[PDB]
């Protein structure tokens, strides 16, 4: 029983409670290509208590569904669509079967006294396989969810999927399976297998080729109801307008060509100090340090790879906050580009313990034969300090290298903690002990209790005051020419106080810009100003570092302003702000920021050692 | 067209392409009490190329399946079932609308050349709904999952839910979802709303009053295939046997009556001190350590409170290790009665702050005043140890008072970890400095290292000869009889270790057992037997103290050695062990630990202060 209908007609029709409507489609497959039916229901109006029921029966499927479709959501509200489509799985053939005949039944029937209505329209896809480096444009909706299916080509080991939307709004999922058909299409299943992101303005998925048996897989789009995950808030037609692109990934020659450079490009300044050196005439406070060094490292790396296999076993990316288009994978490490540009600091704070050295050797030597007590400048045995300066570069390399595996909340901004105390020392500044050893952990205390309460009654308005208080308690001792110029420090520092606190740009995260004004006000406390009645101070090698870090910390700012991510403000929103990658397309935009910073803070403690000239002849 | 048929009986027949089995159930329900139909099918034999499908019709919902079902998991297995079951939603009734009529639509078809075999059987369900302190003994399945519907009484506004197996093995799930029906019953779908926990053995579920609309909600059994989330490892049929209770819960009288006993308990000490005091004759290193101290706990809390409301708020209670049948919950903390047992030790560690405070302001008047040189023992100025004695209590009071909100793997086993120190200081006891304050922090850190070290080149074997020569290389300063009892006690380390190295219990968590031996021989080096020639250094108080110190000890290992829950091996093995609570329906069985280890190392320290007596009259 049955009526031989044809594909690609609208049909129309009542039902009742006596009366079912049977359609029976034949089609036969090729021996080649995939084909996938499409079957889109539509129904008229009312009909909230006697509702349409369709069921789709297939060889392997049976397939059912209500017409007057109902969802549901939080704050108890209630959303009904009137218009169903679903796509049919395909079949598939082999070379060694010839054509297949197949048989698809649909039935419709309803519960109703009088009568419904019903428009069923049964429609074949010309476009279901996506190619390489080709652009789709289809439309997408809540209630009806969507897939394509992708193979692997026979060179390329390695995809990248590339998902763009138009506006800001509704939000998303898109999810990669493997190439069966109990296929989850629905929006409370779709995250039981497989890979899943989160999207709405922006999506990017890496896949390799041996993980999928078969080398064909299938990408799924579906919609959500309310955007609520995504941040927003809050009945007729949502819509929505994607677009999809799948690219190649690099080749392995450029994981060398990348690190030749990134090893080679530092053993220069090692060439150039030998050169400079050995041209000449033609020639236990530490002690106790490690221990406590080795106190607050251990929970990161218990934490980090923890959190690290959770991402790589469980599924869900969204637990760490990369780059989503400028993370390349390597090994058991997601990003291979925020890991090898950490190797500047660990290996440029180790050019300090070789001359620092030396002239501790030398001077020692000179006071053992020679008199150094004649003419010399204020006592000097000044060293002790250089090897606690030394130290927190490779101690802050190596706590750099942890953050980067998985940027989260737990983490927090443990990033940018050591260089506060690296920048905010200004102990060996007052050259020519009871104020100073106590400040030394307290300054690093009270900055972590700033970092720690900068999230959490006016902090803005009570940091100026404290602010000004301290910048009139340095310059009173630092210091009329000078009492003016420390009134004006004073005056400078209040303002910019009052401009922070004006701004209160991004709280916690603001930290950084906040102390970036201290440090700043560190670094700019340089009395080579000092000529009017001095002595002369002045040297041709002094005079080029200060010019070198007078002018590589102009460029080191500008990549720091500029952001790419973001910590706070749901997972979904850090892909807006994603960018791609320049310099031999391995290096991130926040990734030539650990080049410059190292080398301006080298040339800048350099500066700081290297000064005090003509005066040892005196 | 339908045939008529009437609920309990069983149907048979033979299905083709064109003939389909049409079947129409026509019941009327009451104004009362709920009704539950429940539909089993049942396939002969073979059926792995041409299955049978069945549909289901009611008014409001239609459901679908195919009876020879196929399931799917890891490592490329497959399981086939040929028995379906399923229970129909019920429609309920109120007083103000009288009998419902109601009709189920059940329709059978195949698509197969010859013909397939099957088997119906429609049953009405007879218990249906839970009363309270009633069990139950229903049978499972992993092809057959149950639900249960209960309703809150007029005064109870909280229950537990106890859901007993009885032999290991399958692995199941269990579900708490609210009065609506989109029912979840498939395996696939089963956490997308509602509480829901794993379980093996054994299961608990708290709920409330004030979180459900209509006081009326469903509980969901269902199975899993594949026990391997559980730790275990893998046709016909498994089965399973289970065991459900409600239980109410504990009043609000308990609350008070148990702080008010856990607050008068601490103060008779207070009095008793007074007392003894009362009636004779009738009558800056501490600086530099808060910074540090402050360093090592705002990760703490800011991870804690986070994990808090992350398993708050995503519902998934699989990520703390609590004692799930001794959980009492207040406010937003879920376990009140491991967080008001804490409360000993920041209240016991302020008597050593206003007794031995009082000792030095009394010995530096009479060094002021009278002649102190005078018949006085060795150098009598020996404080400032006891200072960083009473501290410490505290700051392992509150770092043991974050631990129990949330025991997980990032919080590791940072409870006695402190406590290594406070047990393992040593310096006092070699009473009448350059080896001693280099050891302060390394004790300490090599402590951490133990800790870190012990969870990751044969860790057993090669801490036996450090242990051995850590005690030989303590008991050569330390102490011929006395060279005799150092030669005993290197033996006796050296067994202990050997029989730790022989066991290796549990790896990182044996850390605790290992270190207990340490502190045993720290906590064994009194040397009160030296009156041998030596003078009599013996009173009543102190002999009364030791009395106290050496019962009160044994006491407080009973209660570490019964072991309560478990960090390792699976979120759903912890569930096994877990114990009910004595002593006035609060206090569990490791909680009588933390008011016996207080005042058993309150004791040992007071031994230590008050002993060298006998001499100040010499």
């Amino acid at each position: 029983a049955a009526r031989g209908a044809d594909f690609d007609h609208v049909y129309s029709g009542v039902v009742n409670l006596s009366t079912e409507n049977i359609y029976s489609f034949n089609y036969t497959s090729q021996p080649d290509q995939v084909t996938a039916v499409r079957v889109y229901v539509n129904s008229s109006s009312e009909n909230l208590n006697y509702p349409v029921l369709v069921v789709v029966r297939q060889q392997k499927e049976v397939l059912s569904w209500q017409v007057p479709l109902l969802f549901q959501g939080l704050y108890q509200r209630s959303y009904n669509y009137q218009e169903v489509s679903r796509t049919l799985c395909p079949s598939e053939a082999t070379n060694e079967t010839g054509p297949l005949q197949q048989l698809i039944f649909v039935d419709v029937a309803s519960m109703a006294p009088l009568g419904a209505q019903y428009k069923l329209l049964v429609t074949k896809l010309k476009h279901f396989q996506l190619r390489t480096n080709v652009a789709f444009h289809f439309t997408a909706s809540p209630s009806q969810p969507q897939y394509f299916l992708y193979k692997f080509p026979k060179d390329v080991d390695s995809v990248i999927i590339k998902v763009v939307s138009e506006m800001a709004y509704p939000c998303s999922v898109v999810s990669v399976q493997n190439i069966m058909c109990p296929v989850y299409d629905l929006d409370h299943n779709v995250e039981f297998n497989g890979v899943y992101q989160s999207m709405t303005k922006k999506a990017a998925i890496t896949l390799q080729k041996k993980d999928f048996p078969g080398e064909q897989f299938f990408v799924v789009f579906v919609i959500k109801p309310e955007d609520y995950a995504c941040g927003g808030s809050f009945n007729l037609q949502r819509k929505k307008n994607l677009e999809v692109t799948i690219v190649p990934s690099i080749k392995e020659s450029v994981y060398v060509k990348s690190s030749l450079f990134s090893v080679f490009i530092f053993l220069s300044f090692y060439l150039g100090c030998l050169l400079v050196g050995f041209v000449h005439y033609l020639r236990i406070y530490f002690w106790n340090i490690i221990t406590i060094a080795v106190f607050y490292a251990l929970p990161v790396i218990q934490l980090v790879i923890t959190y690290q296999t959770v991402v790589n076993v469980t599924g869900n990316q969204d637990i760490c906050y990369y780059n989503f288009l400028c993370a390349h994978p390597l090994g058991v490490l997601s990003a291979f580009n925020n890991i090898l540009s950490n190797l500047g600091h660990v290996l440029l704070g180790f050019l300090f313990l070789l001359i620092v050295l030396r002239r501790d050797i030398l001077h020692r030597r000179a006071l053992e034969a020679k008199d150094i007590f004649a003419v010399e400048y204020g006592i000097p045995k000044h060293f002790g300090l250089f090897y606690a300066m030394g130290i927190a570069l490779m101690m802050e390399g190596v706590l750099s290298a942890c953050y980067h595996v998985c940027p989260n909340y737990s983490n927090f901004q443990f990033d940018t903690s050591f260089m506060y105390m690296i920048a905010g020392l200004c102990m060996l500044k007052l050259y020519q002990n009871a104020s100073a050893y106590s400040a030394y952990a307290s300054f690093a205390v009270v900055i972590m209790v700033t970092v720690l309460g900068v999230v959490f009654v006016w902090f803005w308005v009570i940091f100026s005051a404290i602010h000004v208080l301290a910048s009139l308690a340095l310059s009173t001792q630092i210091y009329m020419d000078r009492m003016v110029l420390l009134v004006v420090g004073n005056l400078v520092n209040w303002s910019f106080a009052l401009f922070g606190l004006i701004y209160r740009p991004r709280d916690f995260a603001s930290y950084m810009l906040g102390i970036f004004i201290c440090n700043l006000l560190l670094y700019l406390a340089f009395y080579i100003i000092m000529k009017l009645r001095s002595s002369e101070k002045v040297l041709p090698v002094p005079l080029f570092c200060i010019v070198a870090t007078a002018v590589m910390w102009a460029a080191a700012l500008y990549f720091f302003f500029q952001n790419l991510s973001s910590w706070e403000g749901t997972p979904a929103e850090s892909r807006e702000k994603n960018r791609e990658c320049i310099l031999l397309d391995f290096f991130d935009d926040h990734d030539i920021w650990h080049f410059l910073s190292a080398t301006a803070l080298f040339f800048s403690f350099l500066v700081l050692l290297t000064l005090d000239d003509d005066l040892d002849v005196v």
